[PDB]
């Protein structure tokens, strides 16, 4: 029942071709239709997400490039992500992505 926020700087300087080199998936409460957020579904060992070496196929996304995915549902955060990986998170050669990790 413990969580921890984490910040990751992913340099898509040359990974934008694929979209940072990672795939995310969003879900909702198992009791109702309450979107919980998005979690790293997979990673592409070739771009920023790979070279980052700080990503985890399960971490919960809460923010990206200053934006807050929390308040955003699965679809909204997924769009902000696609938006960041499309032409916002980059525009420099990297994008910020905050997440949450459980503890035990």
């Amino acid at each position: 029942g413990t969580r921890e926020f984490l910040t990751f700087e992913v340099p898509l300087n040359d990974s934008g071709s694929a979209g940072l080199g990672v795939s995310v998936k969003g879900n909702r409460s198992k009791e109702n239709h309450a979107d919980l957020g998005i979690f790293v579904k997979s990673i592409i060992n070739g771009g920023a997400a790979s070279k980052d070496g700080r990503l985890r196929v399960n971490d919960q996304l809460i923010a990206v490039n200053g934006e807050s995915l929390l308040g955003k549902a699965n679809q909204e955060a997924m769009e902000t992500l696609r938006r960041s990986m499309s032409t916002e998170g980059n525009k420099r050669g990297m994008i910020q992505l905050i997440v949450a990790r459980r503890i035990s």
